[PDB]
């Protein structure tokens, strides 16, 4: 039923926290926090790609349902990361040592992410 759509962001919890955890600059967030990102997926055979846009940059990723990829972080350290999906609404991805879960809707996309006690959740509207 769901496969492949755009979806924006809305609003996010937590932020300094979750940076300092991490290693982003509150500037930085600061700027994006005041910005509704951008997000698209694409659904082709199995292989979904992740495109998320920030002001004026853009990020395209690609991964295999069921099967450990290699993914670059913003940094351009490569680290290996196995997304599988759980059915509806139900994604279980994990990476490292990160617990992440993102619920798939025919309207809404929701992600979660816990780091150190820190909870991210990026809401977004289908578009
Ligand atoms: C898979 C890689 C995803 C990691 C990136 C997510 C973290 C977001 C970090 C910064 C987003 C803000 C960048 C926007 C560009 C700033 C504009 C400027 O250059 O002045
Ligand atoms: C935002 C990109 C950074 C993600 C960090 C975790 C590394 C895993 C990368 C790709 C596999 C994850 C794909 C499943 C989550 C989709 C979330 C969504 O639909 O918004």
């Amino acid at each position: 039923m769901n496969f492949s759509g755009k979806y924006q962001v809305q609003s996010q919890e937590n932020f300094e926290p979750f940076m300092k955890a991490m290693g982003l600059p509150e500037d930085l967030i600061q700027k994006g926090k005041d910005i509704k990102g951008v997000s698209e997926i694409v659904h082709e055979g199995k292989k979904v790609k992740l495109t998320i846009t920030y002001g004026s940059k853009v990020i395209h990723n690609e991964f295999t349902l069921g099967e450990e990829c290699e993914l670059e972080t913003m940094t351009g350290e490569k680290v290996k990361a196995v997304v599988k999906m759980e059915g509806d609404n139900k994604m279980v991805t994990t990476f490292k040592g990160i617990k992440s879960v993102t619920e798939f809707n025919g309207d809404t996309i929701t992600n979660t992410m816990t780091l150190g006690d820190i909870v991210y959740k990026r809401v977004s509207k289908r578009i």
